[PDB]
DNA sequence: AGACAAAACGACGCGTCGTTTTGTCTCGGCTCCCCGACATTCTC
């Protein structure tokens, strides 16, 4: 009925985090919370791989 | 090729050593104490 949510998004050098608790049934529920860790490296090595 | 490290440019721009030159409160009235020197007399 009540449930927690971890939405994760990958990419090269990043990390997206979103934690939510829906309760979709009955249209309600909030965001806890949202993020996004970096991992700094140049566009060469972007370019690079 | 990327993106950091720093040299280069700018007119601008202000600091800096070594010396020279400049600027720096003013006058009025009195009173009463002391001392100094130089003349005379007098004592020793």
């Amino acid at each position: 009925m009540i449930k927690n949510i971890l939405g994760l998004a990958l990419g090269t050098n990043s990390i997206g985090w979103a934690l939510v608790k829906q309760d979709f049934e009955n249209k309600q529920g909030e965001i806890l919370g949202m993020g996004s860790r970096i991992i700094p490296m140049s566009q060469d090595i972007l370019g690079d791989f």
